[PDB]
């Protein structure tokens, strides 16, 4: 079990994988609703906290803000695809993280569309998980790569 | 650790780079797009993406593929694009869609945007500015064995 309930802000989870850490935030911690990028102001404070924690981090950490949606139809709104919707949600989280002073050079945003469900869509809590945002923290370490390349150049002709 | 990636064979500078958590295939804008300010793709570059799509099916089942967009910081005056972020996302998006066309599994794809941050060279000549307009495809897995080992040891030994 590489997952712990986070707070700071209930329902979030911190997961560790071997290449980095993932902060998973349910839709409702951030957005008015699952099918829009309007970031409810009652949660501006939550992103401020994450931003502050990022500033306890070395400058070599990249921060990648990731968007996810369910299979819900998109007629209701301005977006053309779930890819588009998820990108826009992740961009907004990113921009707010920049508002609070995270360095743009340490940030990117990604969209997974609806292709990465964590759960079936058989509730509300489940819907919120499928519409989560994830913040992924890693670096670009290449020591092992350089080691291998040096030896490989020196030994494989 | 960076090696030339023979694909277009005109001397564009597609490169493969290895880092500790994955592999990066670098593709210059000229290889994919008409200009550095649109996402309409070169009609000749399709075969080259098809090639990559085919090599993806050869990869381990655990692999995720992230298509990353980057731009120079040259002002946007011309287009429908309200930002470098928006421009770069659309470029990564279009490339991702082509990969899908050619049978890469969507459940293993995503696309990312770095806007004009993280340049490969200073934005100070027309040469370097164009160097910053590339697309990078990143390959990695979500291995968490080491994390699970650690968490099991920690629960027996700590709290």
């Amino acid at each position: 079990n590489t997952e712990t309930k986070a707070t700071i802000g209930e329902g979030s989870v911190l997961e560790q994988i071997d290449q980095g850490s993932i902060l998973k935030l349910p839709s409702n911690l951030l957005f008015e609703n699952a099918t829009s990028d309007a970031i409810n102001q009652d949660m501006m404070l939550y992103i401020e906290r994450i931003a502050k924690i990022i500033q306890k981090l070395p400058k070599r950490v990249h921060i990648n803000v990731r968007g996810f949606t369910d299979d819900t139809p998109l007629v209701k709104t301005r977006f053309k695809s779930h890819y588009e919707l998820a990108a826009n949600r992740a961009y907004r989280v990113m921009k707010v993280l920049i508002q609070y002073g995270v360095n743009p050079n340490q940030l990117s945003f990604s969209s997974y569309g609806s292709t990465n469900p964590i759960a079936p869509n058989d509730s509300l809590e489940n819907r919120m998980k499928n519409n989560r945002v994830e913040i992924f923290f890693s670096t670009d370490a290449n020591d092992l790569s350089k080691i291998h390349s040096i030896l490989d150049n020196e030994f494989n002709p």
